[PDB]
């Protein structure tokens, strides 16, 4: 079997996916850039056997559609699966919609026509997504209007979904009811697209709640309404397509193919701006991103504390003199031992570790000072994301967030109401600043 590291080298971390981290890699010969999703075998269980996974991979490598991410290669070692595909720099669909000033049904129809084209094509080839959500809709290029590429098509069938809340943020809104009860088919992707279409034209999820379970209850009942002021300026054909896409019984629900032939798609692809919808998508995107940043900040604080004591124990055993000092070569041997114990970090090969240790050695010799800098390079990346997400959420630049906004944020993060309210009283008038918010998250993860 071919080795991944011998062909590719890690350049930069693009982001965190559903089943693992996504790394920007470069071919060592041709120089071609690629986005590699690294799935850890220990953190992700396989729903299918080895031969069923290789057959789907082989089929996915031969598929080609302008609204589907291209899977180029597939590698596997003792503890990881590497899914190598094309790179896209346009960002997530909803991040582009919150930046523009005007957004109409013509833009919404042009978006959904692309999503339905990719889905129709993948359904004809017997591939189901199941976890279709705005985060999986990436724009091919950095433009106001760009080509949409759907990511992670077919992975759900072969990999078990994470139970960790940091990986489940913004999934409950889009999941089809039949997926929750076990019996589902490709029609679950039409439902998910119907939910995204509902959010594009109103900025509010059709099935909403104060927490993950309340949302899943609404989805399971399957009842929703077009009873919000913003729906008065939307066409009846757009409402008709949503009704056909959000039909409870999958056999009665419209197909992805028939959804392209619908009057709304045919009329609006061949109109007033929805201002209320843009404001609500801005608020929605800002709320989802602060909740994720909060969960990733708490996770990074626990991860750094685990690695701080582990790396201190590794350096203490290597220190023979007991003076507390080590050589540059010894620090590398200890850092390589940390990845040898917890597994390869998504730090692909030994060359990335020597440079990562050199970057710390240049900044910071006592190994106590090296431990602080080495570990702060991981925490300050998540803390900068937290402050940036807080600043973005704080759209009126008041410097604070209300108690109602905290309840909404902690609701999306799935932190019980009595737990955060108690933690606020320990640190701190119905509102908190960034430092107070950060202090609440630290107290919510044993600090
Ligand atoms: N079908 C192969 C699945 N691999 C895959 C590829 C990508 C993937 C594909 C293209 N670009 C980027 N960059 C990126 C990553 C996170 C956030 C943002 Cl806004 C961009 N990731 C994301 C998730 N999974
Ligand atoms: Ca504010």
């Amino acid at each position: 079997t071919a080795i991944f590291s011998d062909r590719y080298k890690g350049q930069r971390v693009l982001g965190k996916g559903s089943f693992g981290e996504v790394i920007l890699c470069k071919d060592k010969i041709t120089g071609q850039e690629c986005a590699v999703k690294v799935i850890s075998k220990r953190q992700v269980k396989q729903k299918t056997d080895k031969e069923s996974l290789l057959r789907e991979v082989q089929l996915l490598k031969q598929l080609d559609h302008p609204n589907i991410m291209k899977l180029y290669e597939f590698f596997e070692d003792k503890g990881y699966f590497y899914l190598v595909g094309e790179v896209y720099t346009g960002g997530e669909l909803f991040d582009e919609i919150i930046s523009r000033k005007r957004f109409s049904e013509v833009d919404a129809a042009r978006i959904i026509r692309q999503v339905l084209s990719g889905i129709t094509y993948m359904h004809k080839n017997k591939i189901v997504h199941r976890d279709l959500k705005p985060e999986n809709l990436l724009l091919e290029s950095k433009s106001k209007d760009a080509n949409i590429r759907i990511i992670d098509f077919g992975l759900s069938t072969h990999f078990e979904a994470s139970k960790k809340m940091k990986d489940k943020i913004g999934t409950a809104y889009y999941i089809a009811p039949e997926v929750l009860h076990g019996t589902y088919d490709e029609k679950c992707d039409v439902w998910s697209t119907g939910v995204i279409l509902y959010i594009l034209l109103s900025g509010c999820p059709p099935f909403n709640g104060a927490n993950e379970y309340d949302i899943l209850k609404k989805v399971e009942k399957g009842k929703y309404t077009f009873e919000l002021p913003q729906w008065k300026k939307v066409s009846e054909s757009a409402k008709d397509l949503i009704r056909k896409m959000l039909t409870y019984v999958p056999s009665m629900r419209i197909s992805a193919r028939d959804a392209l032939d619908h009057e709304w798609i045919q009329t609006y692809t061949k109109v007033p701006s929805l201002d209320n919808a843009i404001l609500n998508i801005r608020q929605f995107q800002g709320t989802q991103k602060l909740a994720q940043a909060a969960l990733l900040y708490m996770g990074s604080k626990l991860t750094s504390q685990d690695e701080t004591k582990e790396l201190t124990a590794i350096f203490h055993k290597m220190d023979k003199n007991g003076d507390g000092q080590l050589d540059r070569a010894e620090l590398i041997e200890g850092y390589k031992e940390l990845m040898r114990m917890k597994g390869q970090d998504a730090m692909l090969d030994a060359s990335a570790v020597e440079h990562e240790v050199d970057q710390v050695l240049d900044a910071v010799i006592e190994y106590s000072e090296f431990v602080t800098v080495a570990m702060d390079r991981k925490t300050l990346l998540s803390r900068e994301r937290l402050e940036r997400a807080f600043r973005m959420f704080d759209s009126d630049n008041s410097g604070k967030i209300s108690s109602t906004e905290l309840a909404t944020i902690f609701g999306v993060s799935d932190v019980d109401s009595e737990t955060w309210k108690s933690v606020l009283s320990e640190v701190d008038d119905g509102e908190v600043d960034f430092d107070e918010f950060q202090q609440m998250l630290l107290k919510l993860c044993g600090n």
